[PDB]
């Protein structure tokens, strides 16, 4: 039925300071601009089926999904960096640009008969809700992420007049915002769970929200469709896929209004977090730890789209940091009061002199020579010049992968992992990792390095040789 993670073998995809992750690299390559160029490149996997608990985990590993494509950015080599951000309704610093946004929303959707019922000065949920229930002109409908003409036509308009994007077809809209790697129950649900989500303003703290999975939230004003939020509703909260709005309603700040509404929906449905990616008392994911760190101390760096690795700097590390497989993607945080202050140690691992590289290459040599897995030395010289790189922040470091081979842990996949060579009959159990051919071991390594050993134990890997 669902707990199986059914995925195509992962790979580097084409395109699904300011451009350098570390000042190390920028300093030695700008005055020398013309000789290099920098990829735009995702790493990821086409997912045929996954449940939403697993995607919740992948989310908190810093993955996002575009349609059925589960992916992340190489935070070291790519021209731009993606940050996974989570916020809760209560950590939202209610600035006034937000308070103004909410306030004009309220007056536009309400009448003149009534006005804010002694609501608190920054209770954005209370104003948002009670304005909406005392409104005759504005509402929203949560519905299944399914194609329709009205939705596509608004999408096209938003794409053209807000992104100068004339590359639209229904097929392309379908693939991006209606195709999902989830099963039919998570997509279509039941009338009763749709009816409860659409009554989220009437939900109280006892209640547990029943619909989990992808949704389209349609905004209607005076019977006209003016925005669509595409969102994944997960056990821990809401992950934001995309937001479409009509250019005509630009002076509504529908971008900001949607985010607050999403958070008010988080609160009233007794869910926990709102996940932005796509970039306050927010928290940003350190992917080298797979934990969150409070945002404001290191806005110093997302400001400049820069790669950061939180550390204490008691020594200068000599290896990429150790990821605990039970702990990855669980959204743990760092400790609150540390005797040390946290420094960003990314240059000592991943910069020009960085330790990660020869440690990777020494392991690739043992990976190939001792276990017959085709890894080879990369980046000995710089990182700017096939497949997933040996060193990628947030992927399992090779020295650690190598310990799975050498300890025998790798054989734990024997009897749990399945392989689907798509030109053969069909699925076959993994019976002897070491007796598999090299390009199969490599794929298994890649899934391990990317989605983690636990998830790989419930994986079915689709591949075609040659």
């Amino acid at each position: 039925m669902s707990d199986r993670f059914v995925i195509w073998a992962p790979s580097m995809h084409n395109e699904p300071d300011q451009l350098f992750a570390l000042d190390s690299w920028a300093h030695r390559y700008m005055n020398k601009m013309d000789v290099v160029k920098i990829e735009n490149c995702t790493i990821g996997s086409f997912v045929e089926h996954m449940d939403v608990a697993t995607y919740d985990r992948m989310c908190n590993m810093g993955f996002r999904r575009s349609g059925k494509f589960l992916y992340k950015v190489d935070p070291l080599r790519n021209c731009c960096r993606l940050y996974t951000i989570r916020t809760a309704p209560q950590e939202l610093n209610m600035t006034k640009e937000l308070k103004k946004c909410i306030s004009r929303f309220a007056t536009r959707i309400t009448s003149e008969d009534y006005c804010p019922a002694a609501v608190a000065s920054s209770d954005f949920v209370g104003k948002i809700v009670n304005a909406e229930m005392n409104s005759k002109t504005f509402y929203t409908r949560f519905e299944p992420a399914l194609y329709s003409e009205e939705k596509y036509h608004l999408f096209v308009k938003y794409q053209e007049k807000v992104h100068q994007d004339y590359n639209n077809s229904p097929k392309s809209f379908k693939r991006f915002l209606c195709d999902t790697p989830f099963g039919p129950e998570a997509v279509l649900g039941t009338q009763e769970s749709w009816e409860q989500l659409n009554n989220w303003q009437r939900m109280k703290p006892g209640e547990k929200l029943k619909h989990m999975g992808p949704v389209h939230e349609c905004y209607y004003y005076e019977g006209k469709l003016i925005a669509i939020t595409v969102s994944d509703i997960l056990p821990s909260g809401i992950s934001s896929v995309y937001f479409i709005w009509d250019p005509d309603y630009s002076k509504w700040s529908l971008g900001k209004l949607s985010a607050l509404r999403d958070l008010a929906i988080i609160q009233r449905t007794n869910l926990q977090y709102y996940y932005l990616g796509y970039y306050y008392g927010a928290e940003v994911l350190d992917v080298c730890h797979s934990k969150y760190i409070p945002l404001k101390p290191i806005q110093d760096m997302i400001s400049r789209g820069k790669l950061f690795v939180i550390g204490e700097e008691e020594t200068k590390v000599t290896k990429e940091l150790y990821l605990v497989d039970s702990e990855t993607g669980r959204g743990e945080g760092f400790p609150t009061d540390n005797v040390v202050k946290y420094k960003n140690i990314a240059e000592e691992i991943y910069g020009v002199g960085g330790c990660a590289f020869k440690s990777a290459n020494e392991s690739a040599l043992e990976l190939k020579e001792l276990y017959g897995i085709p890894y080879e030395e990369e980046d000995l010289d710089t990182i700017y010049h096939n497949g997933i790189p040996n060193v990628v922040p947030g992927l399992l470091p090779l020295w650690e992968l190598l310990d799975i081979m050498q300890s025998g842990k790798i054989t734990d996949l024997e009897g749990r992992l399945f392989l689907f060579e798509i030109e053969t009959e069909g699925i076959r159990p993994l019976i002897n990792f070491y007796s598999e051919p090299p390009n199969v071991k490599k794929r298994i390594c890649d899934v391990i390095r990317l989605f983690g050993f636990e998830t790989c134990m419930k994986a079915v890997i689709l591949y075609s040789e040659q």
